[PDB]
Formats: structure tokens, C-alpha cells, sequence
């Protein structure tokens, strides 16, 4: 009503926004609409640094050059410890295969995520340790692309020790951007970067908020090629109308005939289930069918979709088990701060019982993971 | 190089990404965008806020067998809730000689109750959430339910919501409905809590808005600007700060004083302090104490210090805070209640046993 | 062939292998021997020759030695802790829920008969401990509170601890420490009741004795008077071999009637069930003959059954009387928290069908 | 005023009041009586007229009565569980870390001396449990594995349980059940080793017996002729400071040192403040022991047998002590400073800080210490 701002905060007011989140959402939405440029605008405004956002190799050399050899020696020693510890941890996450029942093989794998973003608030000693842990653990984890960002100091750039640590510990990209804009830049794959799948590293409450919002918190997908039995594919897609209030489902195939025949068969099958308004509604709100050219196309699609439930009804099940990388529970065949943080745990199973072994069954129940 | 042979209406990659798109769009757009998404997803050609007439007609459509069923479940939930709420009396405790700490349960201004349909589980849910929110004492209860085309909100839901105390019955579902309650669209208050089951979209748009610090000093003409300035300056020990006053004079004197105090610190402290004051602190002028307190509550600060006359009035009136320090000196009703803690006074002597006893809890 | 150039008065080999082993030894000796052996172990370990249970006079004389600055301090802390506790205890009401028409479930918080509070000494933290536990045990509503603290030779219990224990509600103040003290409360020595819960910090021996005696189910009991249908008790009793089971009755006839009926009901079970059931009946089941309803109730309570079924007249009486059990089913048809048993009861059968009321009742718990 | 129309086989009253009471009674009886009292309970409750520890003859005879289908089943279960276990065990290699320059902390998993495995009978789930537990303990590296199952009258242990136990790696198969069987493994009766761990499902009696015996800080200093009497005496006195109820041991092979330490103790109790002086004098009297051994081997053997939570070694040939000592909690070398359930995790460290390096410190601190 009245209120008169005798001061006014240059980033947490009202007449700027009401709440930390109102700001954070506003900013993320702005950056998401705008892209590289709106990110850059926020960076300029908040960080006040007019050097490049992604450090060029020369800048890295110049940064590393400013680090006393004593501090470098220290950093390599801390690095040594962390990476040795992490590779220990990583040995415990070996692939498993268990014939739970004769004829049925269940497995697990630890898969590294594509890209990790590591936020570093600055160049303090605690921050250098932070940067080492995060970049080193993410590297040993096997992430294909690691970004380290730190809010620059004006005219100074990224704290030089942060640059050194990031570099020796395995960071693919070193970024001069902080806070909400920085987090978004990694999250959204701005500036030609890949989309960070995990984002680790301490930060102030704006940074913590965008992160809870962006990375905090059941899809189903069926991969089928021309050999898939159109009856079974349509049956499965229909049974996604039991727990299918929500529950998106995708069909990824390389065969036109199959897909069109399935959209075809839906009216006959939806009809033959209380349920059968549900099912129909679900189908055209959530279900999606995608045509592919070759099998690699299907697999890459599947991966970028990272489905919670994955069924493979195609030839060469061995290939599909080898290739596919992002899923929750994979069923092959119609007849069906620590390294851990940077990894998917994926579970798969193939086959159907080719006999009966009650002792072995019960032993499996008792065992599990 | 991929082809969509069949597409789903609900074009984005992921639920969170989609939810954000809708939320951000609606936040800028207001009622009209909310309605737009209502049109698209809800597929229903009626008003969003049900009129007394619409309520009456819906009420008329529920068999008397079901009405009595709903009234009986309501009776049960109400005596149970009223029982619990009787256990939440203000307590104030002379913890150590001279320092009195207290606790209060205060009901939040507005609750949103989501009701996904008219199956018995949903009707139960609606009674549960709306009855409890009512008993807790929420000043405004919104019940919204996904409307079905031509039919509206399941008439049983209307009956339940209405008898159980809902102030607003809304024919809007999913992200648009959640947004409508959260942001105070259609003249409604901004829902502080949102309860009730929902699809994964409803749950996500809810984690964002309600899932997950700030400090304030309330001062009037009697506050001594030295203590106020020290107290605010020591906020560089990040985290926003407010000074809320009704005294034009006081405000400007403190605003004059800060850099002189910033100079008193060791050099690790001084850069941080200057930046913190620069970036996060804000000073606000109000007409009278009533004004000030209302401002304070709308800010709901984690730390609240009161440097004003008539502390008794301040303790009674102030409602939304984390910890209140008065003076320059120092499924269940619980869900709908914020627990506030206040402290008054300073140590009066030293009592080892009482202190050691306090240490535990 | 190893030589002990110095031995521990306690944790030595040839005196025992392990703390746990020593604790077992003492508890066993005390449990068999009783009062005198407890006393002898007190003599051995505390080395103090005043009364074990302080007389009222000893209490007053102990109180008199507490500087009044400290008395007032203790009184003040006690006031806060009581004022805090009564808040929580007000949160433990009696409930009643019509889960389905005709079937009413309950809960109650019941205070245990006797609670024991250990106090390891007389420092300020120890005093706070005593104030905490004795005060809470009183607010909770335990009929008998025993506080013991290890005596200091010639001195007795720390005067501050006597004052705290007394004003906070302790019914008994005991000058005994360690395993012998814990056992004295646990085993109801010296005319004291058997402590149901034991709270309070202590050395490794005290903690071990508490782990064994008070640390930590699907036992079963049926109360029947002559009205119970013998077929029904027989079925329910065998149904535990599907874990101790008791039939507690006051009508001799029923008991004998059911005993003879048992084997035919064992026979008319599938083939895996029959041997297991026969074994269980002889090995885990008991039939106990009582005088009247009263005796049965007292029996049920002393056994503290997890599952309790009442097949008698005046189900309201049993709901009123029976107060040590887990889950009560009446009829053939069917912080302060530490000091209390939570009992849940139900009566009745469906007398109707209210789908909403039922769904909401489902939520009230789940 | 009660009359017992039917009594349960030692579940009744004036037998006992309680499950816990019965278990304590039976356990106390067995600790006193030994083998013979254990046997008494066995005969009484189990009512089985054969031997307790199966001979190779009885084992092979038992094996012979198992249908070849079930043998195949069990072998398939064993093979799965074994391969899985050895995968997990490969992850448990000894690790060594220079957390700070000059300060080396390590971790290792030690297999326990003896695992006892309870098997309640011969039902399918029970066979899975037996395979599961005995195989896991075998892979873990238990030097001695005891399997016991209650014998059935005239038959003995279910031949199936004997088969699983034997192929899965069991060193001893026991025809004894319930409390008496838990007791027999736990107390090392019948010439058997004392079971350090006890795994396996069982009735209320068995579960309480194993809660009693296995449910839920001691200190030891190993010193040889080279240790500093002042250092030892101060640590032992400072073990009567914040841990004066916690037992303390001095294990040495040099009489001279020990005698000197004992003579120094009271003068050191004298030179500290009086809140301390009574507590310490008491603590030394009540909890401290000084044990003289013939040689260092006797020392390490004592140490392991005592299995101390805190262990400090003030002797020469520190590398040897690190290699030799097996059962401790935290080992401090030098005067300066799933297979899992079947294994002790021991942490050791040697050296002192021995430079600075602020980053390594900060990294070690965030690393949650240890």
C-alpha cells in the first residue's frame, strides 16, 4: 500500500519480486526463454565481470600461472587422495548378473551420467577442497562432460586456484559465472554446452533454490522393431491404462508398418477391457509413437528419454543390452560427495523360466541386490 | 531426424520442463492464461469459481444416502481434529531466570485442497483436508477439482467441500488449478499450503511452488539507532535483511550511519559486510505500527527482532515469523499450522541446574 | 601363563572374560539369591553401610544439606520440566473411531506400574538428569517411581540428588549403584515393585544390565468365561500354529472341554500344518484355571499379552479393567511417551455400510 | 490362586514368567554347567537320542538321503550365492591413505574367527537361509563355521540342511536347537570355538538368546622395552579422564617397564586437580590392568583375544604389529599419534602431522574425518 523503500535491495525486494523463489523462477524462466544472451545479461548484472563466460585455454594458462607452486603441490596431494578414494568406491560398483530363476537372468550396472555441473562459490580453502572432491569424484565416476563454474571477481576472473584445481582434477569446461545464472547455464546447456544431469557443490540460498527446483524431486517406453508382434505391443500399451492416470508411454520403432498398424489396432483393443473411458483418455493425452530410420536412432531416442520402464521387442537382444544406457528397469524380449551420486543404477532382466528350482527361488528372494 | 506418427497433447521434453513452462506463463499472464490452460486441458465450458446457484444445483444432485455418508465422515473428522487442536495451547516458559520463551500454533491464511475426482477415495480426501483445514482455523479454504465437460465438478465433491467448510469451490485441475490457488488468481488469496493427492503433473507443480534465512528488525521512534545499526551490520556474519519502521527520522539516521560501522571490522569482515548491505538489505517506511506489523507478517521472516514500545501488543499482534525477539535486549491439524517461537528478556543471574536442565530440551 | 601385575577390581580375567559376561554372572546370582545377595554385592561394589532405601528421616536430613541457592535452582528447573511435561501428557487422550458401521477401534496411553530412574552421581548434569526422568515419570502417572544413585562411602547419596528425586515425585530413593542397583529395581527386591522401565545414564555395567533386562511380541492370550463357545476358542487357539498361547478361564468345564477337543481339530488340517500344530499346542499353549473375572484380568495383566481376545460377558468391564496388553479384541466377533504403554482395542461387527465414512476412516490411520 | 490345567513345555509359570526370564535362566545354567547341562536341555526340549556334532559318517549318510533333484537345486543356489559373495568380497581390499603429509590412516576387513549359523528346520526357505548364510560366511573367510539345526526325533537334522551346510562350507554341523544350541555356539561348548557372530532366523526363544549374547569402549596399550614410561603412564592416567569407567589394559613383555609404570601411577594421580584425583584413583583401582607376557607374540595374542576398541602400540617393528594384530577397533601405531556382517572393519593409523598443506586438511575435514 503505503510502503516507501527508503533503501531497496539490489536483488531481494519487492517491486523486484516477492520471494527468493519468485525471483529464482523469474530468472530461470527468463533464461529459458532467452538463451545464451539472457544468461549473459544476468551474469553481467549480478557478477559484474566482462570477460568471457567459458574460459579459453589461454585464460586457463594465465590463471594456472598465478598459483604458487606450494599451493599447486597441495592441490595435487588432495587430488591424489580424493581420486584414490573414489576409484576404491568405483570398484564396488561392478556389473552383476544373477540367474535368479533358471532361464531368467537379472542384472545391474552403474552408468555414469552424461554431464555433471559443479558449482564452486569462490576461492577459499574450503572451496578448493570442494572443487577437488566434486570434479574428481565426477571424473572417476566417468562423466563424459564436467563443467566447473565459479562466480568471478571483477577484473580478476575465476579465482586462479579454482581454475587450477578444476583443470588437474578433470573438468572439461571451466566457467566464469555464478549464482542462479550459472546454475541455469549448466542446467540448460547454454553456450554450446551439454545439459548437466547432476549439479553438485555448495552455494548460497539462491543457488540452492535453483537446483532444488531444477534437479530436485514413471515413464514407460517400448522399443520395437519390425519383428515385434503387433498384438503384444498393443496389449502392453493398453495395460498402461491400469496405473495409467498420468504415466506417459512412448513407442519408439523403426518400422512404419508396425506403428501405423498399432494406432490402427488401438480402437479394437481399448474397446475390450470402469476402465475403458480411462484407457481411451490416457491414450490420446499421454501416449506417443515415434518412427525411426535404423536401430541406433531408436536406442539414442530411448536414452535421451531415460524411461523408468523399458521393454525391448527387437532382434539382437545382446546388442540392445550393450547399447542402451539410460533407463530404470529394462526387460529384454516380449517374454518379460561420493561416486554413487554421479551414477545411474540400472536394472535389467531377460528370459522366462525354463524349469523350477524352489530352493534357488527362495534363495534369490532372500538375496536381491 | 525423428518423426511423430502419434503425439500426446500434454512440445517439451519432461514433466518438470512442461510444468515450468505453464507456471511461468501463468505467473506473467494472470487469470487469462490460467483460463486458457483451463480451456485446453480441463475441456469444460463453465465458470472457474462455482456460484452459490451452481453449488445448490450440485448439492441437489447427490442422493440423500451419500449426503448422510459424507456428513457422518465429516462429523468424525471434526471431533478428532477438534480434539487435536485443543492440545495446541500457547505455552510460555520461564526457561532460565529472566528469559521467557514461548511457542504458538498459528493457522496460515489460506489453504488449497486439491480433489482429483469423485471416486470414494477422493471424497474421503476432500473431507479429510477441508475439514482439518477448517478446524485448524484457516481464514480461506479453496477446494478445486478437475471438472468434467458439461458435468462440472463431481457434485459429491461440491457437497463435501461445502459442508466441510470450503470458502471457494473451483472447477479447475492440474497445473492451472494448482497455480490458481498458489498465486491468488481470480481475486482469491495466495494459498500458503496446498494439500491433496494428484497426478504427477500436479505433484511436480507442487514440489516447485511449496517445497523447500531472511531476517527483520521492526523499530519505532523509541529505538536507539546505534543498537539498530549494530544489529543490522552484524548480518554479514549473505541472507536478506529488512528494517521496517514508521519513523522517517529513525530510518534515515540509520541509513546515514552504516558505512561508519562497516569500517570497524577486520578486513575479512569489511568487504563481505559492504557487499551484503549493498545487495540484500532493504529499509521500508510504514504509517503506523499497525502498518509495520502487517508488512512484517507479509514477509514472514525467520528471525524477527522488535525494538518498539508496548512489546505486549507486538507479541499478541504479530503472526507470521520464525523466531521473535521482543526488545533491544536479546493427516492432521499440525500441517495447517505454522509453529512460531518467541523470546523476551535477558539472563537474570546464573542458575547451573536450570541451565543444564535446559541444555537437554 | 600370563601374569597380572595389576588386576582390576572388576574387568579382569580369572574374574570374568567380558563386561557382558560379568553382568550376566551378577544378575544370575542376584536373581536366584534375592535381597541378601543384592546387599552383598552392594557392600562389595559401593562400599557403603547406610540404609539402602532411605528412611523419611534420612531424606529430610539429606535435603537439609542442600544450599538454598541450589534448592531454589532445582525447584525452578523442576517447575519448568513439569510445566513442559503436562503439555505433552495432555496430548495423550483416549480415542474412539467408528472404522466401519458397528466396529469401534480405540487407543489409550497407560502409565506403567513402576518406573526406575538411575542417577550416576551428583554433578549438575546428573541433577538435571534426575529432575528430567523423575519429573517425567511422575507427570506420565507411574504409580511408583524408584530413584537409585550409587552411594559414596560414609556419605550416602549426593544430597542434591536426594532433593531432586524427592521434590520431583520419586516414591523411593535408593542408595545402591551399578548392576546390583539396576537388578534391585528390575527384580522388585526389598519389597519394591518390579520396574517396568529403567531410565538414566550410567557406566558400562549399568547400561549392559539395562540392555539385557529392559532392552528389546506375537505371544497370544484369550480370556474366556463360561459363555464362550468352546468350538470358537478351540479354533482360535489352534490358529496360533498357523508363539505362546494362553487360555485363561474361570469356568473349569470349558477348559477341560477344549483340551479334549484339540486333537480332532489338529487332525482336520492340511498335511504340513498337522505336525507343526500338534507340536505347538503341547509346547507353547497353556490352559489356566481361575476363580473369577478378577483373577483372569490380573493374570492377563501380569502376562502382558500382545494379542488379547475377550470372550466374556460385560465387555465394557474388561475394556475398563484390562490395562496391560497390546491389542484387545472384545467379543468372539473380532518425553512422557517413554513411560507409557499404548493399547489399541476394538469391538463389534459390520452393522451397515457407509463407503465414504469407511474411506475417510481408512485415511485417518494410513 | 491359579491351577494349570495344561502346561507348555517350559513356557509355563513357576517354570518362568517371561520369554526373557526363561532365556536368562537357561543361559545362566549353561554357562555354569557347560557341555553336560547344554546336553540336558537338548535331550529335554529336542528329545533326540543321537550325537550333537555330526561325524563324517553321519554327514555322508545324511547327504545320501537327499533327492538328486534337490541336491541339484541346492548346488545351483550355492553357486549363485558363492559367485555373488566373491564379487562383493573382491571389493574389500585393504586401503591405505596419507590424509595429511606424514599421517597414514588405513582400513581393512578381517574375517571373524567363528560364525555360528542357526537353521530352524528343513523347509525350503530354511534351506535358502542355510545356503545363503553358510556360503556368505565361507566366502567372507571365517576360519570356523558352525551350522546347527534342531534335530527331529529319530531322524536328526533334516538331511537337506546337512547337504546345504556341508557343500556351502560348514566346518561343524550340530544336532542341537533352540536356546541350548545358540548357547553351545556362543560359549564354545564341546571343544568348539566361541562363535563371534550368530546368524539365522529362529523362534522367540532363539531370537532372545541371540539378542542376549550378541546384542549391542575398552582400551589397550601394547608396550615393549622401548616405550617411554612417562608416555604410558600419562595415557593410562588420561584414560581415567573422560573414560574412567572404560576398562584399560597395559600389555607388555618387559617386567621392568610395567613395574615402573605401576610405581609412577599414584604420584601422577597426585599432580592433577582434585575433581580428577578421586575419580582417577578409583578408575585405576577398578578398571585398569597391567598384564606381563613372555614375548611380543603373547602380547599380540592377548590383544586380539581382548579385541579392544582403542588400541595404542608403543613398540619396535611397527610394521610387524600392523601385520600381526587382527581384532581391534582403532589401532594407533607408534607413541606419536553380504560378506559385511561376517567381517570386522578395522581402522589403523601411524605417523604424525608432518608439514601443513591447508588444502589437504580442508579436503580431509569435508571427507567426514576417519
Amino acid at each position: 500500500m503505503t510502503i516507501e523503500y527508503l533503501k531497496k535491495a539490489s536483488l531481494t525486494s519487492k517491486s523486484d519480486a516477492s520471494d527468493v523463489q519468485e525471483t529464482v523462477r523469474a530468472i530461470l524462466a527468463d533464461i529459458e526463454a532467452g538463451g545464451d544472451q539472457v544468461a549473459l545479461d544476468y551474469a553481467a548484472k549480478f557478477d559484474r565481470y566482462e570477460g568471457s563466460i567459458i574460459l579459453s585455454p589461454e585464460e586457463i594458462e594465465a590463471a594456472c600461472a598465478k598459483v604458487p607452486e606450494k599451493l599447486k603441490a597441495d592441490i595435487r596431494f588432495a587430488h591424489d587422495n580424493v581420486r584414490r578414494f573414489a576409484e576404491t568406491q568405483k570398484a564396488t560398483l561392478t556389473d552383476v548378473e544373477l540367474e535368479v530363476v533358471p532361464g531368467v537372468i537379472t542384472g545391474q550396472k552403474a552408468i555414469p551420467v552424461d554431464a555433471a555441473g559443479c558449482y564452486v562459490p569462490g576461492g577459499r580453502y574450503s572451496h578448493i577442497a570442494s572443487a577437488i572432491m566434486t570434479v574428481t569424484t565426477a571424473k572417476v565416476a566417468g562423466c563424459k562432460h564436467i563443467m566447473a563454474c565459479s562466480p568471478p571477481r571483477p577484473g580478476v576472473g575465476v579465482a586462479p586456484a579454482i581454475v587450477y584445481a578444476a583443470h588437474i582434477c578433470g573438468a572439461d569446461t571451466i566457467m566464469a559465472i555464478g549464482g542462479v545464472q550459472g546454475v541455469a547455464s549448466m542446467a540448460f546447456g547454454l553456450f554450446g554446452l551439454p545439459k548437466a544431469k547432476i549439479l553438485v557443490g555448495p552455494g548460497n540460498q539462491f543457488v540452492a533454490e535453483a537446483k532444488r527446483m531444477l534437479f530436485g524431486r514413471t515413464d514407460s517406453l517400448i522399443l520395437a522393431d519390425r519383428t515385434a508382434d503387433p498384438h503384444i505391443v498393443t496389449t502392453d500399451l493398453v495395460s498402461q491404462a491400469e496405473h495409467g492416470y498420468n504415466s506417459p508411454v512412448w513407442l519408439v520403432t523403426d518400422d512404419r508398418a508396425l506403428a501405423e498398424k498399432v494406432i490402427e489396432m488401438i480402437p479394437s483393443y481399448i474397446a475390450d477391457l470402469v476402465n475403458r473411458d480411462n484407457a481411451a483418455a490416457a491414450w490420446r493425452d499421454y501416449a506417443e509413437v515415434i518412427l525411426c530410420a535404423d536401430r541406433e536412432e531408436m536406442a539414442a531416442t530411448s536414452d535421451r528419454y531415460a524411461p523408468e520402464h523399458l521393454t525391448v521387442m527387437a532382434e539382437d537382444l545382446d546388442w540392445w543390452l550393450d547399447r542402451l544406457s539410460c533407463y530404470g528397469s529394462l526387460f529384454l524380449g516380449e517374454e518379460s560427495l561420493s561416486v554413487h551420486k554421479y551414477m545411474k543404477i540400472v536394472t535389467w532382466q531377460r528370459g522366462t523360466r525354463e524349469g523350477y528350482k524352489p530352493v534357488a527361488e527362495a534363495t534369490a528372494r532372500i538375496a536381491r541386490l
